[PDB]
RNA sequence: GGUGCUGGAAGGUUAAGAGGAGCGCUUAGCGUAAGCGAAGGUGCGAAUUGAAGCCCCAGUAAACGGCGGCCGUAAACGGUC
């Protein structure tokens, strides 16, 4: 609304993918039974099903 | 903003009173005719001065008083008179 304070975008509950570490973008995504690409989709800050 | 109250004349409007230009009426006399006419007297009095007040300028609402309409958008915001 015009004037009202702004309130930003909700959280995602992810962790930054670029300059993360090749340790961090493992010890979190956790593959058991195979939903791979929306595990990186849902696990992941701003990454599309096609990049996955 | 208008009206009241208070303050301010830069500029116009200003009455009575001052002021007297000038213009009529009479005639001692100039005049063949019709008119002109000095000094007085008697009416109209133009310019120039001549305050408050009014137009004007500011403040004052526990002064008088007033605090709107249409169209959208989700009280609030946007467009217009």
């Amino acid at each position: 609304l015009p004037g009202q304070d702004y309130k930003l975008p909700p959280a995602q509950d992810k962790i930054s993918p670029l300059e993360a570490s090749e340790d961090d973008i493992l010890r979190h995504l956790s593959f058991q039974e195979g939903r791979l690409d929306k595990q990186i989709v849902d696990h992941f800050s701003g990454v599309s099903p096609l990049f996955a």
